């Protein structure tokens, strides 16, 4: 599923995502913007490592989530990889939620660094009454 950028602001919400782990809602929305555009069947594979990021939020097999075929990885999650490419993102967001309790919080993702740390962000919830 593709969300529709206020649409997905609402969901994320409910899910108890605003403020989780100190990180407004408007940064997980620009996280997921740049990570896969707000689709949840997202999927990029890494020919260097032979890791994948699934979802979403583009978790990596590497350390969040087991798809039995990447080399000596973890499944911190404790989730199938399959539950990442859910259109229901409820296991994606507990996942999310687990690996910023990890030392670096949201700048786990390259991308949150990249395109939302310090930035204007608020354009992400505009108008979605959240």
């Amino acid at each position: 599923k593709v969300f529709e950028r206020c649409e997905l602001a609402r969901t994320l919400k409910r899910l108890g995502m605003d403020g989780y782990g100190g990180i407004s809602l408007a940064n997980w929305m620009c996280l997921a913007k740049w990570e896969s555009g707000y689709n949840t069947r997202a999927t990029n594979y890494n020919a260097g490592d032979r890791s994948t990021d699934y979802g979403i939020f583009q978790i990596n097999s590497r350390y969040w989530c087991n798809d039995g075929k990447t080399p000596g990885a973890v499944n911190a999650c404790h989730l199938s990889c399959s539950a990442l490419l859910q259109d229901n993102i409820a296991d994606a967001v507990a996942c999310a939620k687990r690996v910023v309790r990890d030392p670096q919080g949201i700048r786990a993702w390259v991308a949150w660094r990249n395109r939302c740390q310090n930035r204007d962000v608020r354009q992400y919830v505009q108008g979605c009454g959240v």
